[PDB]
């Protein structure tokens, strides 16, 4: 037998080397206005709802083939698959949690294999973006509630789940689980941190996982 543990780990500049909404933002012809917003909210400047609804009305009238094009440009960091399979391969169970967007993260969902996966959605009308965003990961504990609500699914205890963020609103999600590992990391959510990695490789988080 063996225990298994969940392992959650947060989407854009975590899972993948991009910030999604800036990659979209260049599309839209305001990219230095949301890369300003986004490192904010990332640092914890900024209420994370709030700052992502700003940043996505700017993004209104934004053709979808625009969107798709800026999608296009996300790329895995690396060690990405390797990590999961390995988690995989112990039995154990894997999410990914972000303050993103389905449209992104539905792709690496079944491009790596995880479990779960949960982001916010973009509006569209017309093929265009409207401008608004929806979802269940846009409260300061919303990805708390998720690591919370998936363990109790599955059976684990909160002592053997595993949160990997790099960003302010990971914190919730650091607040429930056993293990804390701040990837390549924003100073708020290094000081929260068990462990902080800076070497770009998501390999590199195995070592401190059984
Ligand atoms: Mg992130």
């Amino acid at each position: 037998e063996k225990k298994k543990k969940l392992i959650l780990f947060d989407f854009d500049s975590t899972l993948v080397n991009n910030e999604t909404i800036d990659e979209i933002a260049r599309e839209a012809g305001v990219e230095e206005e949301v890369k300003k917003i986004t490192k904010e909210a990332m640092e914890g400047k900024l209420n994370f709802e709030q700052s992502l609804r700003k940043r996505v009305s700017l993004l209104k009238d934004l053709p979808i083939e625009k969107v798709e094009k800026a999608i296009k440009r996300i790329t895995p960091t690396e060690g990405a698959e390797e990590t999961i399979k390995e988690l995989k391969n112990r039995g154990y169970v894997v999410a990914v949690v972000s303050g993103g967007f389905d449209i992104a993260v539905n792709k690496i969902k079944e491009k790596l294999g995880l479990d779960y996966a949960f982001a916010n959605r973009l509006i569209v009308k017309d093929g265009k973006l409207t401008g608004d965003v929806e979802g269940e990961v846009l409260k300061e504990n919303a990805k708390g509630e998720i690591l919370e609500k998936i363990a109790k699914i599955e059976g684990i205890n909160l002592e053997d789940t595993v949160a990997v963020g790099d960003g302010a609103n990971d914190i919730s999600m650091f607040k429930k689980a056993g293990l804390k590992i701040a990837f390549c990391a924003k100073p708020i959510l290094k000081e929260k941190a068990d462990i902080c990695i800076e070497k770009r490789d998501l390999r590199e988080i195995l070592k401190y996982i059984k």
